[PDB]
C-alpha cells in the first residue's frame, strides 16, 4: 500500500514547487539591484519574491491537506487555521520548557520550525478531514457540522500539537544546525555528492527545486567586511565567501557531459531517422550548454532508457566532489550553463580546469552512451 | 443574474464565519487571565485565538477563493501567495506615494488594508482560476500548464495590484477612520440602531458574526491610568470606558422581548398541538433570557411568518437607540443574557431601568406575535 502515499506525498509537494522559480526569479533579478532598472522595481521584485519564500511553511501546509483530501478547499483552510495556532504555542511554551527568556527564543529562533510545522498542520487538516468532514452535530449546533467542524477541531489539535513539538524540538533543530555545518565544513565532498545524485532523482518528478533550496540559500553562513551576512552557497559565492562554489560541480555535466550525450544519442539513431534527430539534439545540446536547461535531453533518453538515467544520476553526483578536491570554483545564479560560468567568474579559483576535466566528462558519456545504446538496444530517439 | 452571485458571496463569508466563534472563545478565555485557570493555559488560549484573527484578512482571501471557484484548493493556494505578494507590495510603495517615511507608514499602519486587501486577493486567485484553469503551454513549459498556472500569475496580478492599492487606499482608510469615530463619538444613536437592525438581519444565514467583529472589538479607543490601549464596545466597557457601552440595547429583546414573542407563539398553537409546542417555547425562552442565545426562538417562526422578523428587526434595532437615550448601560462578554447582566454588572449605569424597560418590550413583542399570527393565519409552530 506504500506506493499510493508515495503519489500523495508528491501531489503535495508539486504545489510547493509550482511557485518556487517564479520566486527564485523575481528575488535574484530584484536582488541583484541592477544600474538599468529603477530602484522601486527592485524593490517591489525582491519584497515579492521574498514573500513567497517566507510563505513556503503554510505553502507545504496546503500542499500537504490538499494531497492527501482529494484537493478539497477547507482542508487548506484547516491548515492555515492550524499553523498559525501552532507557531503562536510554541512561542508561548517553548520559553517554559528551554528555561531560555522569550527574546532569546525569538531573536536566536530556538523555537523556529520552518517547512516541517507546516507539514505538521497540513497533516493535522488532512487526518481532521477525512475522519471528520462528514460530521452529524445536535440541531442547535447544526450549521457547524460537516465540513464546518474542521477548522476548529485542527486548531484545537494545533494547541496540543504545538505543546508536543516545543518538547520534541530542540534536539531536531539541533541536528538541523550540525547538518548544515557538516554539509557546509566539516564534509563537504561526501554531502554535494549526495546533493547532486538526489537532485538528479528528482528532475524526471521536477521536485529538485525543493531541494535545491536548502543547498542555495540556507547552508552554512558568511559575514563580509561590511557586515553583512549571508547563507547558502549561492548568495556567499557571490558575497566573496572563500569556502563557497560547492555547487561548481554542475558545470561538468550541464555543459559537457550532457552535451556529448546528446550526441551519441543523434549518432546511433537510424539513418532513416537520423536527420530529424539531429536537429532535436543540436537544439538540446546547445539549451544545456548555453543556459543550464538540461530536460531537453534528460527527458530525451530517461523513461525508455532508465539504465542511461541512473549512470548519468552517478556521474552526476560524482561531479561536486571533483570540483571540491581540485579545488575548481564558479558561481550559479540560475544553472551551470556558459551564461553563469562567465558571468560569475570573478570569485572564481582554477576557471582553466573546467574545459579540461569537461572534456573528460563529454569523453566518458559519449562512450558510455554510444555503447550502451547499441549493445542493450535500446530504444532512444530514432530507434 | 446578480442573485446567483450574491449566493457565491454568502458561501464565501461562511468559511470566514465557521472559525469566527471557537476564536472568540479561545480569545475570551484566555485574555480574562482567570485566577482558578492556570497562567501558561491563559497565554496558550490568548495566542491561539488571536492567531486566528489575525488571520482574517488570510481567511477571507482563502473564502473568496473557493466560493467563486467551486471549492478547488489551487485556487486557495494562489489567494495566499497573491495576499503575502500584495501586503509587501504596498510596504514598498505607499511610503513614495504618500511622501511619508516608512516606519511612520508601519508604525501608524497607514497601509493597512485589513480584510479588504484579502477580499481583493481572493478575487484575483477566482479570476485567475476560472480564466487559466485549463490554459496548454508549449511543451518545454508543460509542467507549469492549466491549475499550476494560477499561482503564479496570481502573484504577477497582486503586484499590480499593490501598486494602485497604494495609490486608492489612503482615501479609503481615512473614511473608515472617520466611521468609526462617527460610530463610537458623534452618533452612537444613530449608529447603533443600524448595528442592531443589519446583525438581526444577518443572523437567519450566520453572517452576524463577521458584523459583531467590527462594533464588538475595533470602534473606539480607550487608554486607562495604567496606559492599556483597549478598541471595541466590549473590551472599552470592561476597561471602564464611561462613553462605552452602546451595545446594551441587546438585554431588552434578548432577555425580555424573545421571550416574550415565544409564550406568544405557544399560546396561538391549536388545542392538540399546545402542550407539545409549550416546551419549545420555554425551553427556548430560558435558552435566551439566560445565555442571550436566540435561534432556538428566531428559528421558530423566522421562515414560516418573514413579517415578524421584519417588526423583530425594527424592533431589536430600536432598543440600542433607547438604551443609549435614556442613559442606561450594561457589557456583554458572551450574548445578552441574565448571566452577562449579573456579572458585567460592575462598570453599569441605570440599571434598574432594564426591568422597566424590558416589561414594555415584552408587551409589545407578546402583543405584536399574538394579533398578527391570528389576523393574518400565519402558520407558526403548532398552527
Ligand atoms: C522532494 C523531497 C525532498 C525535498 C525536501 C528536502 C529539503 C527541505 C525543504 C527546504 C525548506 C525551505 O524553507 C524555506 O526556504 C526559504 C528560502 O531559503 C526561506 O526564506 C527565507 O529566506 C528568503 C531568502 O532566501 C527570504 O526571501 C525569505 O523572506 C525568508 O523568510 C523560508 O523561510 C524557508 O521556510
Ligand atoms: C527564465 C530566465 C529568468 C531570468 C533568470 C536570471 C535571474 C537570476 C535568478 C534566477 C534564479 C533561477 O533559479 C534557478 O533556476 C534553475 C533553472 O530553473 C533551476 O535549475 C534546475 O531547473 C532546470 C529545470 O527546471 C533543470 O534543467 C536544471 O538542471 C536544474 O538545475 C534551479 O533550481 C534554480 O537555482
Ligand atoms: C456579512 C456582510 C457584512 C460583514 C462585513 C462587515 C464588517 C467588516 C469585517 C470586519 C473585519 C475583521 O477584521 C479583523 O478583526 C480582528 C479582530 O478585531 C483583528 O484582529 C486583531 O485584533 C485581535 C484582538 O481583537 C487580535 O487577537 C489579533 O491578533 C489582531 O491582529 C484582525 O486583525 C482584523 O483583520
Ligand atoms: C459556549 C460557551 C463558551 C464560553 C463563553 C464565555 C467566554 C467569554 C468570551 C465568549 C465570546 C463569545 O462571543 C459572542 O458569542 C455570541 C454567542 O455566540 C455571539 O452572539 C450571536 O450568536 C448567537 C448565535 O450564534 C445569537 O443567538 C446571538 O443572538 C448573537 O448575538 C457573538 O457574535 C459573540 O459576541
Amino acid at each position: 500500500n506504500a506506493f499510493a502515499n508515495l503519489q500523495k506525498v508528491g501531489k503535495s509537494l508539486m504545489l510547493p514547487v509550482s511557485v518556487l522559480p517564479i520566486a527564485g526569479i523575481l528575488l535574484g533579478v530584484g536582488s541583484a539591484n541592477f544600474s538599468w532598472l529603477p530602484a522601486v522595481v527592485s524593490h517591489v521584485m525582491a519584497e515579492a519574491g521574498g514573500s513567497v519564500f517566507a510563505n513556503m511553511p503554510l505553502i507545504f501546509a496546503i500542499g500537504v491537506a490538499l494531497g492527501f483530501t482529494n484537493n478539497d478547499g477547507v482542508s487548506a483552510l484547516a491548515a492555515v487555521v492550524a499553523y498559525g495556532i501552532m507557531v503562536k504555542t510554541m512561542a508561548v511554551v517553548a520559553p517554559l520548557v528551554l528555561h531560555l527568556p522569550a527574546e532569546e527564543i525569538a531573536s536566536k529562533h530556538l523555537a523556529d520550525t520552518g517547512v516541517l510545522g507546516g507539514i505538521i498542520s497540513g497533516a493535522i487538516a488532512a487526518y481532521m478531514f477525512n475522519r471528520f468532514y462528514r460530521i452529524k452535530l445536535p440541531e442547535y449546533l447544526g450549521f457547524f457540522a460537516g465540513k464546518r467542524f474542521v477548522p476548529i477541531i485542527s486548531g484545537l489539535a494545533a494547541i496540543f500539537t504545538g505543546v508536543v513539538l516545543s518538547f520534541i524540538w530542540p534536539p531536531i533543530g539541533s541536528a538541523i544546525q550540525t547538518f548544515s555545518q557538516w554539509a557546509a565544513y566539516q564534509n563537504p565532498v561526501v554531502a554535494f555528492g549526495i546533493y547532486g545524485f538526489i537532485e538528479r532523482c528528482l528532475v524526471p518528478f521536477g521536485l529538485h527545486h525543493i531541494w535545491n533550496v536548502p543547498f542555495q540559500m540556507q547552508i552554512g553562513e558568511y559575514t563580509n567586511a561590511a557586515g553583512q551576512v549571508f547563507h547558502g552557497d549561492i548568495p556567499r559565492y557571490m558575497a566573496g565567501d572563500p569556502t563557497a562554489g560547492k555547487l561548481s560541480g554542475g558545470f561538468l555535466f550541464k555543459m559537457y557531459g550532457l552535451p556529448a550525450a546528446a550526441i551519441a544519442i543523434w549518432h546511433s539513431a537510424k539513418p532513416e531517422n537520423r536527420a530529424k534527430v539531429g536537429g532535436i539534439m543540436i537544439s538540446a545540446a546547445l539549451t544545456s550548454f548555453l543556459t543550464g536547461i538540461t530536460e531537453p535531453i534528460e527527458f530525451s533518453f530517461m523513461f525508455v532508457a532508465p539504465i542511461l538515467y541512473i549512470i548519468h544520476a552517478i556521474l552526476a553526483g560524482l561531479a561536486f566532489p571533483i570540483c571540491i578536491l581540485l579545488g575548481m570554483r564558479d558561481g550559479t545564479s540560475f544553472s551551470h550553463g556558459l551564461i553563469d560560468f562567465i558571468v560569475l567568474s570573478g570569485n572564481s579559483s582554477k576557471l582553466w580546469l573546467f574545459p579540461i576535466v569537461g572534456i573528460g566528462y563529454a569523453i566518458v558519456y559519449y562512450t558510455i552512451f554510444r555503447v550502451l545504446i547499441k549493445a542493450l538496444d535500446l530504444k532512444t530517439p530514432g530507434r
